[PDB]
């Protein structure tokens, strides 16, 4: 073997990330304020713009949820609170119309008392929120979640980032597996641990296990530009988590920072130092201020337009079969 | 596949961009000041030196266009101004001698009287001038202005990135095929789209379907250095278009900037923000201030007749069939 | 042969270091907090943690030495010094307790008698010390020591980079290879001498030729995170050797260094300038002070025990089967 | 092809240089201070170092020139200066004992009675001196001269970066071939002209010409680091011509520079406006001032004795032998 040692299967994959790939343009009829940006979040529910906000405290509470659904995707509330709190932060975003929204829980032993209650508050989905779901643990809980409450609640399962725990969840009745381990702004599971996949490469292998069943794959993690949004889509995936590019938004959580004459917020990994009050996995740093919601949300789907007229994609779904070239080092 | 999923065609090729190739030496009879460095623009118009200037605000109105012409190229003037003014600016070249000149036009609802103005104006060359020619819009005023005007003026379409695209242009009648999507100095689709392709690599591909039908391509984009001129044409290009070049000297549009005592040009994307004055495509930047046009011609020319030399090029036809090597990042 | 010459042999392999690699996850039943975290030094010595610290004038003294097996890892007493003031500093750490000791010998002329004394000592493990160990008279002290001492100590050989010398010590007796040609974070070979062998390759290659005959692998040199520890664990090694990690730690020789209002420890390599006192093949430099070993060994634990999480490893041995996904430039 | 266009031949190789590769340490019985660093210059003359001066008036005059023959090396004088001052540097050089000593000429109408001068004043070595000497000038040139003066002096013709451009100047009767078109340290050829090819694969591809005829390969261009002479010496060269690594000593022309505190030295290419007084394809640059030049081989030589230790090279014959890794960028 070329790299070392005499087995093939131990250096098994290049793994590819956004940058090392451009999307090719093709043959078009399809002008980028006519595409049709409209994707699967889960097998059942279809979001206006193909993205959700993570599951972070300095990135998705009530605000934040009501100002995601209200431009088209979906807010997923993370759990770093008490049950009571967030069950009340989905009560706040339903109390504001007909508006989707989402909830971490995770696999401990107050997870399941946890999910009942995002229940009861009338919660559209539940996502089981772990950093590697490839686990018995996660598996039986998103299959008990799916047996008990399935007909009323869509439940994703994650995180994974190869076909075979893509796979698995979706033998335990995943209704969207989420894909990205390590390759998050703020983690540091790469460096602490020196684990984790290229997220082309792990949506591209994700795909390959849940579109043939028919289940939708969420990208989340490592997205830094609108065009990576475009880069995922095209890879396979149906929607995308944003962390880093929504935490610098007015609606997210946290108050606005004054460094060197310049505006940021508070951006952090739920793996911190500080999210956890230990072996932390992500860091605490900043994002620049970014305005209002809404706007970053303009400008993102606007990038995602841009790619499907140069495409030729009238529909998400054609989108996915968009072709890639990769590049090089000096290219970018 | 080994980055991932089951589909070799997913990821189609590998683009190199001019960083990535060198010209080989070869064996040579040929002395720099004797190489002939004339070139086609289209399959009618041949130039003594094989280089266009952009049709950008920052690069090209009359002034430029009547230095490219005196200095054996030729001028695009850009089509960000009215129609009677951009005809006036092909009147004012035309008053300055038997120049060559182009021009600009889109695909919108203003561009065929734009293009029939021009035409009245005396234009050489017009230029179907778009992000993405692959569309039947653009393919449609490619041939009906060759089929209309054609006789007397050469019909220049792009841009494209593609094999597929440019031979869709040739057999819509282009008589050059301009190419580029995405690596201009100024261009920020592939980070805004996440859409692209390596300058090298999409020359090559451009040449396969241009060649055999006696079509040349024009180069446009991503030249930074005199040497990605003969990089481009050994590629197999015909021409290079230059913004970044040219923007800096005394005869593109625009004042002197000076910011820590050095002078600057402003130098912008036709897609930034202050050029369409939205989701923006290019930037506003600056360039180093670089003296007469005439100097800067000489020393890009230059460069040009140095490679001609190393690798035997008595033409530009015989520095089409010149060899690289790769290099890596290391190497520079 | 693509890269030159008409010989494919020439340019033999392509090398990869840590930063080239992530371990892939897989399925898991394995808590971080139960993984099982010892593995053999040796033939018959095993560690609770396996780690141990480089034999350097600037790491490893009697202090660190205790620290260290307090720890359940090993400390390598350093050479550069008296033959009698090393046996004072294995008889130091003997008399903290039952803990295990090593210590580093040449093959000049007085290395036999420092090895006997070291023996005299109560040393556990002796380190046959060299740069480049596919020399006769390294396996040849190796051997000698072997045979010798060889009922009550456990002799180490080392530096190797390939197979074949990996083989050779093998051949020679050896209880453990240390792996290591060139990749220290204070190491000049590379540039000095222009040789070197990228480490995860050279423990690949050193492990074929070791693990048949099961003889540990030690991995001694550019180790920068935790992460490294848990990939040359995987790569096949069963331990690591660390400098740059340790030398910033309380225990180490050497006293606090304030700069630029900054808390530092000096760390040299044993083949600079300072530490022989010339052609030398390391440098004197500076680490961050990073407080209490048993704290930092703590975190690098951690580390390992979250990759072994992720990874599904129960044990070191399971962790050794791991695979990777090879990485590009801009993946990180 | 992956690459683009249907012509496997378009990009012939893939070129590496020095940084891409290291040399593997094999089984050696060679310790560095016993290595017979004699190598050929010339198929006739033995060098007892082998390193010769770059032929460029801010590194070989006659002081360099005798260092470099004291040293065991050589200087190759310059020709920028009338042929009487270059013929009275030879007789300096002469007079100072049995000291070898090249000098370079062109190819221009004055080449020839400077070539006579040189001869007349003694010289060893005549460089034929160009940028690429695939070319019928440059090789009548080189076989005019070995059919003149052949029988008692050695002509080097050069350079060149290809396999058949080195085969060229065998056929034409050079003692020696110079390798190196675009590496230079003070080189703008790659962007100036877009035309060279990495060192690594340029010396591969001319030995393959040259060994076979038993002509020795002069590596030329690109050396940074006494690791790189090893390199080109496995590569298969026989001796290395530095610029750079000599211009910062006591012996180069040239006064002492002082910036910022610290000390330099000018170090230009014979390319650069400078020297020629245009299109230049050099810079005037500085280079660190690194004392007396005896000290500086001292250093070189003594990472090239590691080397041979490393690698159990006994001679120079038998480091043209060694094999290398290829690395990658993360790897340095
Ligand atoms: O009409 C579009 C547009 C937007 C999105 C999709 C699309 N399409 O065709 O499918 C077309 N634009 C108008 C202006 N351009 S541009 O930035 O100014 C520009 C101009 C010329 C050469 C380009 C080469 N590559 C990149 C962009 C270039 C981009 C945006
Ligand atoms: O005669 C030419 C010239 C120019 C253009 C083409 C050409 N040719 O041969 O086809 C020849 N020049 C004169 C001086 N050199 S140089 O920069 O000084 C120089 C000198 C020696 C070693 C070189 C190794 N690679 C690069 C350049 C080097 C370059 C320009
Ligand atoms: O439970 C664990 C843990 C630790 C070690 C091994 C392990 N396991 O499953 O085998 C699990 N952690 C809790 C929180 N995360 S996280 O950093 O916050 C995080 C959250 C979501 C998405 C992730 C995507 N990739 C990286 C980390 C992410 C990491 C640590
Ligand atoms: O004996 C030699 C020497 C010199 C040249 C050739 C040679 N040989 O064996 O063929 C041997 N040295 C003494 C000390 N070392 S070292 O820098 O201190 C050092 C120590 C331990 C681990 C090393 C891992 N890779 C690099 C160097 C390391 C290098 C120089
Ligand atoms: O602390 C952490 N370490 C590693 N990954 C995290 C952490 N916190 C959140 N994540 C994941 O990183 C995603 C956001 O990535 P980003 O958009 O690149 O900033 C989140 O949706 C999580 O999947
Ligand atoms: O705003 C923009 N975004 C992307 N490409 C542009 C834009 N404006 C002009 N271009 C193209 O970039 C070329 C100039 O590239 P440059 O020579 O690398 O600066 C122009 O000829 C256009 O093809
Ligand atoms: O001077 C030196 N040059 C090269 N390698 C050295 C030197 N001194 C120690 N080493 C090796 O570098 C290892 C430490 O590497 P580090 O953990 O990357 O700092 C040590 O265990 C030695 O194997
Ligand atoms: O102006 C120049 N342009 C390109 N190469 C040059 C020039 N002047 C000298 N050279 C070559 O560069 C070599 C020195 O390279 P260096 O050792 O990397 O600095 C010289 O021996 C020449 O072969």
């Amino acid at each position: 073997v070329p790299t070392g040692g005499d087995d093939p299967t131990k250096i098994a994959m290049l793994g590819l990330t956004f940058d090392d790939v451009l999307l090719l343009p093709a043959a078009s009829d399809v002008l980028p304020a006519n595409a049709d940006t409209s994707s699967q979040l889960t097998k059942k529910i279809r979001l206006k713009v193909p993205l959700v906000s993570s599951a972070m405290d300095t990135v998705t509470e009530a605000r934040m949820a009501i100002a995601m659904a209200r431009a088209g995707g979906m807010g997923v509330l993370h759990r770093n609170l008490p049950v009571a709190e967030q069950a009340a932060q989905v009560e706040t975003v339903k109390r504001s119309g007909g508006l989707l929204v989402g909830a971490a829980v995770g696999v401990g032993d107050d997870a399941w008392e946890r999910a009942m209650a995002l229940r009861d508050a009338g919660v559209d989905v539940l996502v089981v929120d772990t950093a590697h779901a490839h686990n018995r643990k996660v598996l039986d809980m998103v299959h008990r979640l799916k047996t008990t409450v399935g007909d009323e609640i869509e439940v994703v399962g994650g995180n994974v980032a190869t076909r075979a725990a893509a796979a698995a969840l979706v033998e335990a009745g995943a209704d969207a597996v989420k894909v990205g381990v390590g390759p998050g702004s703020i983690c540091t599971t790469r460096v602490v641990a020196g684990v984790g996949a290229p997220q082309i490469t792990a949506i591209l292998e994700a795909v390959a296990a849940c579109a043939p069943h028919g289940v939708p794959v969420i990208a989340d993690g490592g997205l830094q530009y609108s065009g990576d949004i475009a880069k995922a889509l095209a890879a396979g995936a149906s929607t995308a988590m944003l962390g880093s590019l929504l935490a610098g938004t007015a609606e997210s959580p946290g108050e606005l920072i004054l460094v060197n004459g310049k505006q940021f917020k508070s951006y952090r990994g739920m793996g911190s130092l500080g999210a956890m009050q230990l072996v932390p996995e992500g860091i605490e740093g900043r994002v620049p201020f970014r305005g209002p919601l809404s706007t970053v949300i303009h400008q993102l789907v606007g990038g995602l337009r841009a790619a499907m007229g140069y495409t030729g994609s009238a529909t998400i779904e054609e989108l996915q079969q968009a072709q890639f070239v990769q590049i090089t080092a000096a290219g970018l």
